[PDB]
């Protein structure tokens, strides 16, 4: 689980989205894994406006932060579960790391502030769906 609150926004992975969340809808992407809601507080997280592909993600599994080399965001084929079939997900990046289920909503982090949040995982790599190209989440 978790989530990055930035301004009057909430972003979180769209299959671990709520009903408060579904109720207060801003934007959601299916082939993104992402989902934005609005609330009443304001949230202080800063997003990366940035291209570099190294960083840090939290993992739950392990109580642990690792460092990473990851790939630039892409569509990448991911193998079917019980919120989506087999398909393409795009603007996702790739690291060789541990990762279980539990562990989406993990936040990956550069100097520049948040990159995105664990989407995927499997065969000894962990996927992050990209939030970096999201202007408008400072606005
Ligand atoms: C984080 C994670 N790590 C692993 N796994 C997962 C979970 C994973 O990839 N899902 C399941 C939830 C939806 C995700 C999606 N964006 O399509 C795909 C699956 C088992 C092997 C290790
Ligand atoms: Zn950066």
């Amino acid at each position: 689980s978790g989530a990055i609150y930035v301004g009057n926004y909430r972003v979180v992975n769209r299959h671990l989205a709520t009903h408060n969340d579904w109720a207060n809808l801003v934007w959601e992407d299916s082939s993104r894994d992402l989902l934005v809601s609005s609330t009443t507080a304001q949230g202080c997280d800063t997003i990366a406006r940035c291209d570099c592909q190294t960083g840090v993600y939290y993992c739950s599994s392990r109580r642990k932060h690792y460092p990473v080399s990851f790939s630039k965001p892409s569509l990448i084929f991911v193998e079917a579960s019980e919120y989506y079939p087999a398909r393409y997900q795009s603007h996702l990046m790739l690291a060789v790391g541990h990762s279980e289920p539990g562990d989406c909503g993990g936040i990956l982090r550069c100097q520049h502030g948040v990159v995105g949040i664990v989407s995927t995982g499997g065969n000894g790599l962990v996927g992050f769906a990209d939030v970096r190209d999201l202007l408008w989440l400072d606005e």
